[PDB]
């Protein structure tokens, strides 16, 4: 039986400015580096780097919807959004739903968010409002 | 402050599918689906399917190394990755060893793996048969 994500890797075209954006900016701790690759923590999410003569920098647009939303509390997103602002990091989406959540881009262009809330609360606000078709277990 | 990961969105092309895949095959738990998305959830992950046109199948050999490492237990890894086999799940090769894993494809290409381990166990791995050009901090 699978009891959750064991970690999470990303391929990266340039280790040193992902390095800093996910250590620097956004504040995770970084664990180890070498020629190929990095370990950095977020709570007790495990995220690796990984070096790739493959990855292209994709803009949003030549992208699919697959995304990675990092948690944060209501109190800690407004500055957090803002920190994120003042360095130039690009939005791929605005929000339309209720709920907090913000939409950035990595110097790659994997697809990231910020968001507020749970999956209890989420399926709590879906039940007053379905979506179409929608149909709970 | 970043405190984790909130959930994780996968692009899929066809939804039956998918949610097929991640809860008949992998055992997740279905939460709720709708016409063009469903949420599950797998321990502490909370994981999202949403439909995407946009979504391509492209081959292994022609994606980049991003990739989804769920846990399992050294008692089940072995029996798991032997029922994915027989089920027909396609394989995919990653460049370096990073312990007890099994690479395998969903049915858009999404690259997960089942892992044996923690990042604390992969780092002291580390220190005994280190990366090419590898630091600790
Ligand atoms: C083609 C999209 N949809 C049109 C109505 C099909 C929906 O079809 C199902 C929905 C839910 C379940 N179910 O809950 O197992 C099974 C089938
Ligand atoms: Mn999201
Ligand atoms: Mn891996």
């Amino acid at each position: 039986m699978l009891s959750g994500l064991n970690h999470l890797t990303l391929a990266v075209s340039q280790l040193a400015p992902s390095v800093a954006f996910y250590q620097q900016l956004l504040g995770m701790t970084l664990h180890a580096r070498w020629d190929s690759g990095a370990y950095l923590s977020c709570g007790d999410l495990w995220l690796c780097l990984s070096l790739d003569p493959q990855r292209r920098v994709t803009p949003p647009e030549e992208s699919d919807y697959t995304h990675y939303a990092f948690s944060i509390s209501e109190a800690d997103f407004a500055s957090f959004a803002a920190r994120l602002e003042a360095a130039g990091v690009a939005v791929w989406k605005l929000n339309r739903s209720e709920g907090a959540s913000h939409y950035f881009l990595d110097p790659d262009g994997h697809k990231l968010e910020l968001h507020v809330g749970s999956l209890a609360q989420r399926l709590a606000a879906c039940r007053e409002q379905p979506y179409k078709g929608m149909v709970f277990f």
